[PDB]
């Protein structure tokens, strides 16, 4: 029973920083719309029936449980915008080590109607023998639903009172949308979903499958302690692109002023190796260890049994000529509870675009190009295949829309913990050749992933309840708890090598720059915003 | 001596079966054609001639030794049509521990003639001295040439002789064929056939090799339990698309009947990440973990200094636009002693498409298609390539016949094994960067794989036999002997979570299903057939 | 306090399986509508003084207790579906080890009136101090009345309240009930019921005989670990017949074709023995081991002291000329709560013949016949007494009608359990002559019954209570409670002997099928329906 929201940080030897988050909110929890677990087949057939609205589907089946979870899958739960500071501008890298949640101080209300000057009053009395279920999926057999996707898990602020979020998974069935473009004359072929297949369709209870805690008011609840089994995340980005990889080639006259440049060795008398047949070595065609970043088929929309889907791509550098989409920068969405700023009295929710810190990994769409096989100095009208070029027939899908350019030697840095609005850990898909890394998290659990911790307002009745006619009345109830988390990490030091300073997230003063320090701060009001602060300040050496 | 054909489950605790299958034929062994070694330049230049036919090339060289190979690499060999459907409704997964094989009741005997009534009768007696020679290639010198793959394994039933298959194997020349198509004027440039190569020629005789056993009639040979070290497949089958990973989005609206939909929040007003550039949120431009499945350049034909062969796919789901070579879909094509029906008085095998149950992975090549770098809601005609624009100058080649998606984030699950004509093991690569899975067997052996077991008669002279002049005149002899085998496996057994019951393999009554019982039942002649089962019926959570 | 309601195998050695149920539902119990026992003379004289109406009469005397019975004695409270089809298709029989009741969590609360608007609402407080009383018939003085006969046992889906059944037993009275037919002239001879009679008046009150434990708001009760001693059911069924036991004629021509038919020897010259004194022997005379099946009086109506009533049959095949109430097919009438659709709107139960999978036992009626004492090849006209010719003087009452044919050598399978309306256990009757089976339970426990458990709400009284004139006012009161139960079971998994691929009991898909996988599912306001699953997949060899 202790309200502990406090970070610590306990100084190991040898720069081994045991960072100990921990979180409390004030969880309130509502009863269902009904305790029945039914499917609900959405299906936006006035949004997609139109020609060329193909990513404007969101039309799926999904299993509605009577259940909520109490999920904590976001670092803006565990750490204040000044505990992401000294983390990021300090530590070198960051691992989970275990987690540690609790539930307590139980409390279950009703309402009631009284009247009052020709009105109706709530009047709120209490229960001191109804109950909340709490069942923790500590096998993870139910589906893995983390609410960070839908931006629904606790808040970020710890005075404030939190939702929890409803409990649904996806059910199976088939969607056959077709393919039309902006403006096309015909039809739409099939914009049909489909049945319940035999083969795979699981219906997951709650109750046939977990062991669940029974909570009468007064009483507490602990999972204790799951060790974490995850991979280190790095805390510093890195900036060497292909061309910065490996020796510099030596200047043969050294510039006299400040603003001159050096020239090199001319390049038909210059050592190195190339791939390129030609008698010259330069910087651009030289033999590298490997390939910094790929270059993803960026804005494809594969088909498979389900309906169309984007393929995610892996968030890189937005380079100079700025290509937000062509790189996979992630374009959050959330609300007044995750970081809005709670004067936006709009039902458009606040969205940013996050920029990834890797600069080594980006790629220009404009400044790419495919030359003939061999290689001539000055190519021709017919030996390159530049990026202004149609491919198919049409103009606009260039070739860097379907080039897919990921071997055997790419490599790319993982990308990088957004501070609020993250996902700290995610469970590894169950197929036998896992992806190397997830888009959504930091962490991937190698062996077993968090129990999903689902609560739920056990039924209170009324005395004419009859099990077979249509009904199901009963008294309103809601329940209040805390729950409280613990979340033990373990960072490592920065080493100072460079000479000149580093680049630090500091807090500028009120004015118009991003780390204006009157985000950070309540109004006259109490309107306070949580934005993204930068992940990966210092820099560190690729090669 | 014993005749041991009986599959053992033996129950340990925690659910871990330990299944010891068991396999004993009467392998039929005839004398060779030649004791000689000899490369034989296979060339069809009756069919590779004509304009078009580059995938009608069988044209290779192959080393034909004297020897001939016990081989047992496939699951109808040591499991029944009814044991695999208690493995597979009621095991979870499959693991190989040991493989223990053996041969006895060597039998050889000659032929001769005797003249009845007019005619020459054959006279069948036994040598008692005469041997056949057995040589087991346990540190895998010889070249591995499963016997799965021309379809020359031991027979599925248990009470039918089986021939054995003959060895031989690839020797490494040239071959260059020329690209034309289906009425091209002009010539074929190239159609040669080149020399053997002096770097890379290997001719592997079984005698300097082997260490041979000589088995007389009455003697008896064992290989002493290869153990494997290979990875456990999966007797579950996935569903999740990428359009299925994740948190459902919440409703808005429930439906009030039972045939209703349940309308969502407003894309404009919707919480979650995205990676496009617009303001909205929907179901199918999301923000995913990874990508379930990837896509193919289906039928293409790389040329490498070998000729052109097909590039395999990974097998996947062939979605409701059906597309079984897109995806990958194994065509098999068995033999009586196979799988046939043995009533199939016909020169063409039977032949069966596979189909893949990993419903998750598979690529409707019809609902596929890549918009423009900003994303529109409704794209413009020269904003979407489609699946039905001309890629180059030519219809019928769209893009998704080019477009590879294999990327760092894409999860795909393993393929599962067809029971009667599969392949059980294969061995890994000698290459230094060794592929992730096999299209051809689920279980690849890590460090070594078991012993190629080769068997030949050994040869009984005439008495005037002169070593040096053109001739080999041999007393024409056949042998049969048993071969026993033992296949140790370790399975796990099934959890049963879902509330609705899954999808069992049962059989079905004598009508014109797939299940239908009369095939796996013999005639009023005694003509039996294995068609293949399905190994994956219960599904599985990939998230 | 814990919701457990998961079923855990536990796998130890020589394949036999602990099956640990486990059931908790939420029962809400009422206030009866009477303090008092009562016995009610049930009469319906409106229904059978209409000639022919004796099938239609349901009249009785039954003493009515204020106490209501907590009865779990059917499989779909301790089962899934999915559960029931991974035992029937993997196990091979099925025993009752033990089971472990308790009851925690008692709330009770009462209701109030209060004006709101004009209209009263209820106002549901809490009792603190109010109790119930839970009796556990232990030794089983009281009548053993299963609430599975009535279908008020406990709600079969685990996430829906449950109410209780009332106690209520029979009191032995007269009837004398005449018998005429559908049109008959003339009057109703007897139509009365009598007194109570002095040698057999049996008035069992709960209080004079339990041991009742008060369970006020925070209590909880358990009753230690009832451990069985009943027989283990098969969950395997036979298909042999009487003409399908023991050793086949040997042929003399065999088939050439596969369409061709086997001719045997001739009857005047084949072996073996009869039993007629013809001097040839066949396939239908012959000399069997046993009789497997024999032949009910179907439909017969006897008359004891307490008026008429249908005479039990074992329930058998309904073999292809297709009789369901020859036989005995059990047709179950069941509400919403048992499994009915939720969506049928009507007052009409849904109802299901159940058809049992011992295909060896049916008596086809239509191709039965009885010859004369000596064996005539064609029998004559007064030779045969077929099923066409009448008995008595009346048509529709052949003589299958009242041939019993049960004798000293019938063999006969144990009725299968139906999975979700079954009845688990049944008491053995006091009679010193005990029958070989029931009907209605595959469990009958030798020595002693577990205890019905009985559950009253406690009286609370007004403050003008006066205990002598006509009245009884009372404070409007009801309760809900959990219920935990625990049936342990003793499973032995099953041996693979056949060639071909056994029956199982798969989900197809969204069709009109049987096993459609949509029954199984909740709908799209969450209207669940329970079908009766198959009890029986894999057959067995009865000789």
């Amino acid at each position: 029973g202790s309200y502990d929201n406090q970070t610590h940080y306990r100084f190991l030897g040898d720069g081994w920083v045991e960072i100990t988050a921990l979180a409390t909110r004030l969880v309130h929890l509502n009863m269902p719309k009904s305790e029945n677990y039914c499917r609900i087949r959405v299906h936006n057939t006035t949004d997609t029936s139109v020609k060329g609205n193909m990513a404007k589907d969101d039309a799926h089946e999904q299993i509605w449980t009577p259940w909520s979870l109490v999920d904590a899958n976001a670092w803006g739960v565990w750490l204040q915008p000044s505990d992401w500071q000294y983390i990021c501008n300090t530590m070198s890298q960051l691992n989970l080590v275990s987690l540690d949640q609790e539930i307590f101080n139980v409390v279950l209300k009703t309402v009631t109607e009284q009247d009052l000057g020709g009105q109706a009053i709530k009047i709120y009395n209490n229960d001191l023998t109804a109950c909340m279920m709490v069942a923790v999926d500590s096998n993870n057999i139910l589906p893995y639903t983390p609410a960070a996707n839908s931006m629904e898990t606790l808040g970020f602020y710890p005075w404030k009172p939190t939702i929890a979020s409803p409990y649904r998974y996806y059910f199976c069935v088939d969607r056959d949308l077709s393919v039309t473009y902006e403006n096309q004359e015909g039809t739409v072929e099939h914009n049909v979903m489909g049945t319940p297949k035999g083969m795979n369709s699981q219906f997951f209870t709650i109750e046939n499958t977990q062991q669940i805690t029974l909570l009468r008011t007064g009483a507490e609840f602990a999972t204790g302690t799951y060790y974490f089994d995850t991979n280190p995340v790095k805390l510093t980005h890195t900036w060497q692109t292909n061309r910065q990889l490996g020796q510099p080639p030596l200047l043969s006259t050294f510039p006299e002023a400040d603003t001159d440049a050096g020239t090199l060795t001319a390049q038909g008398s210059r050592h190195g190796t190339t791939q390129m047949g030609v008698n010259w070595v330069s910087e651009a065609i030289r033999t590298r260890p490997a390939q910094v970043g790929f270059c993803q088929p960026h804005n494809d929309f594969e088909a498979s049994r389900a309906g169309p889907f984007a393929a995610p791509k892996v968030p890189a550098d937005i380079t100079q000529g700025v290509d937000k989409e062509a790189n996979g920068s992630v374009r959050y969405s959330y609300g007044k509870q995750h970081g809005e700023n709670w004067a936006s009295h709009g039902p458009a929710p606040e969205r940013y675009t996050w920029d990834e810190t890797s600069f080594g990994s980006g790629r220009d769409t404009k400044d790419g190009f495919i030359q003939s096989a061999p290689l001539v100095v000055p190519p021709p009208l017919n030996g390159i295949l530049t990026n202004a070029n149609p491919i198919g027939t049409k103009n606009d899908i260039h070739f860097s829309n379907v080039f897919n350019s990921y071997g055997p030697l790419t490599a790319f840095s993982h990308p990088s913990p957004v501070y609020p609005q993250g996902q700290i850990w995610d469970k590894e898909l169950d197929l036998e050749h896992k992806p190397r890394l997830h888009i959504t998290a930091p962490f991937v659990c190698k062996n077993n992933a968090p129990g999903q911790m689902l609560v739920r307002l056990g039924p209170n009745l009324t005395d004419q309840y009859d099990p077979n006619g249509a009904t199901l009345s009963r008294i309103v109830t809601y329940g209040t708890f805390f729950w409280k988390g613990k979340l033990t990490m373990r960072a490592k030091l920065r080493a100072n090598t460079t000479w000149n300073p580093v680049y630090q997230v500091s807090a500028e003063d009120n004015g118009n720059s991003y780390m204006s320090v009157t985000k950070w701060l309540p109004t006259a009001t109490g309107n306070m915003q949580s934005v993204p602060l930068i992940t990966r300040p210092v820099a560190r050496n690729t090669y």
